[PDB]
């Protein structure tokens, strides 16, 4: 439900949180599910990707 | 270990992956965990956070 923040993180992207040590977090629920970061063995390319649109093999 | 995408994504981000449906997928280990979309009930902010770095209340 609720989370703290263990140390300050600064934004990389447009659409990441910044926050500082000790800031209450709770998570948002939406269609996209958690993101991990991937690599594709079909194109070599890495990044994040959202769980929700992949399956397991 | 492995995955399939079961649809088309087009990256957002510089950091994001865009695959087509059908790619192979494999989860990269990192240091940051998985991310979640989470809003900040100190500052009102609303944001993708690394959860590696956030513990529950």
């Amino acid at each position: 439900m609720t989370f703290v923040a263990l140390y300050d993180y600064e934004s990389r992207t447009e659409t990441d949180l910044s926050f500082k040590k000790g800031e209450r977090l709770q998570i948002v629920n939406n269609t996209e599910g958690d993101w991990w970061l991937a690599h594709s063995l079909t194109t070599g390319e890495t990044g994040y990707i959202p769980s929700n649109y992949v399956a397991p093999s």
